[PDB]
């Protein structure tokens, strides 16, 4: 019993964190095999932030301009290349702690663990979701660039995020491990704003199923709804539309608790209309949207 | 920016998790140097748990009754002994991944990271607080017994908790690493109930300081209060008393934000008597009490491990 926001154990990722210094900028790198991955903005100065030409800046760099430090050992950079917004520094030593890994690009609503680092040193691990507006609500300070987001698939680390920047609202933007940004963001100091965020409806439903599994039932009702009527209501509360894919994905939870998805959707509509009336669900006074259907099944079963 | 419930990096503890099997029971062990620590209830059957004589049950056991597995390697148990509610299995191999460590007993209100394990395999890490009623509101399934709670002090792991059982309300009970339970609990199948829980006041104040550091300041007011008047109000809402030690510990956050502790206490007092009025603090509609003052400073300044 119990329901917590739980991150994956970070050990496999800690053994990959290194410090990358270029000129006056110091950030984090991910050392996998003989390659260190990090945000390409590490090569940027004061003049090259508003409109940097990264290809031109990288051509002017030599391997000796990059200082890579793994613990107390300095790694020798023997090559450099760029893949989208990620810089790849080829090193002379393969990381002996390299776990079984994959690079995966995730979709909005998906969750992952974040290993927040400073100067190549892990300081904390927390749990995030990719927001529908493609930002993440992380907890990061200056120097956290290059910190990674990941999930663990048995004994395999799927790297899905690398932190690049903090937007003016305090939310965070970054890329997958192939350097492609999540969202309409660029690694330039140009005026950028996240779109209006919405609630991940499928995750709220998954979390309501977690609450039922844990013995919470006060919010249940005798109503059901059509998918379209549910979406018309949910949208008025800035909730993401619930697709047939989401209904199917909630199927196992629906079978386990005996409550149909559209039946649970009618409970959610009621909660949006009434609020919680001083009650909590799994110790929370707000509806939680950072647990996917897969997270709820893994944590409850 | 941002404020998350953040656990310590778990790597130093993952390298210590092993699987301990005795008869039909399989749970987790903590392998440090040449000793594996685990709950002594691993030696129990169904009848044994009801009314156990652990000294008598352990005397009947041999080293070969314990099956310890570290990854894919079976460790050889060369000794067994009991310290309070923890069983210590001496093994023939010292754990090469043993970090610098300490065994520490924590106080209620103190927070720690839990590495939830099943079959000696770490599956999740989460941050939680030792409640004033000595339970932890954890997330554990069958097989999680032996999972440990810890903090990281520079590069030294301080082990403070080992999971033993789940109470009928779904909350959790366990011991320090010397086998002494936190709270009035016993490792026997008998009727046990956690006392009425209270809110960790010093932690709520630390979290209000974290919200101010993040720019969320609607709850601040012009007022201050006495520690005496605040505690009278706190007792009424099932809040723990705030001591002069707590006021001193909140000092650096008070200096950083420009909000004296008794000034923040007057904000907390109004929040209790009037509610949030539809507003949230750090995206929460409830007052959060699982971040200590040290946790808020560590996160809002970026201390590494
Ligand atoms: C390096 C910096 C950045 O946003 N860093 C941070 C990352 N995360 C949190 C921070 C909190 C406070 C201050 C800086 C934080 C930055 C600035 C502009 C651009 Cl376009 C890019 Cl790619 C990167
Ligand atoms: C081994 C079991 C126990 O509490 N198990 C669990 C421990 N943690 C979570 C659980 C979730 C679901 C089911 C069982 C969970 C137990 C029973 C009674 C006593 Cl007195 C003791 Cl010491 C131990
Ligand atoms: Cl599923
Ligand atoms: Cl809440
Ligand atoms: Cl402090």
């Amino acid at each position: 019993s119990g329901f917590r926001k739980m991150a994956f154990p970070s050990g496999k990722v800690e053994g990959c964190m290194v410090q990358v210094t270029c000129g006056t900028t110091t950030l984090n790198g991910l050392w996998l095999d003989d390659v260190v991955y990090c945000p390409r903005h590490v090569i940027c100065t004061s003049e090259d932030m508003l409109n940097p030409n990264y290809e031109d800046l990288l051509i002017r760099k030599s391997n000796h301009n990059f200082l890579v430090q793994a613990g107390n050992v300095q790694l020798r950079v023997i090559g450099h290349s760029m893949q989208n917004c990620v810089l790849k520094l080829k090193v002379d030593t393969a990381n002996p702690k390299t776990p079984k890994y994959k690079f995966v690009r995730i979709q909005p609503g998906q969750t992952f663990s974040v290993l927040a680092c400073y100067n190549g040193s892990p300081s904390g691990v927390y749990q995030c979701a990719m927001r529908p507006n493609f930002t993440i609500k992380g907890s990061f300070l200056n120097g956290s660039c290059g910190s990674v987001g990941f999930n663990i698939d048995y004994d395999c680390v799927s790297f899905c995020y690398m932190h690049h920047m903090e937007l003016p609202t305090g939310v965070h933007a970054g890329t997958d491990l192939e350097g492609n940004f999540y969202g309409p963001f660029v690694d330039r100091q140009t005026a950028q704003a996240a779109g209006t965020d919405t609630t991940i409806t499928v995750n709220v439903l998954a979390w309501l199923y977690a609450a039922v599994i844990n013995g919470d039932r006060w919010f249940l009702n005798r109503f059901t709804t059509t998918l379209n009527d549910f979406n018309l209501v949910a949208m008025k509360y800035n909730y993401e539309p619930l697709t047939q894919d989401h209904v199917d994905i909630l199927g196992p939870l629906s079978a386990q608790t005996g409550i149909a998805v559209l039946d649970m959707c009618a409970s959610l509509k009621e909660l949006l209309q009434n609020g919680m009336n001083g009650r909590t669900i799994l110790g929370s006074a707000l509806l939680e949207d950072e647990f996917t259907p897969f997270d709820v099944v893994r944590q409850c079963s």
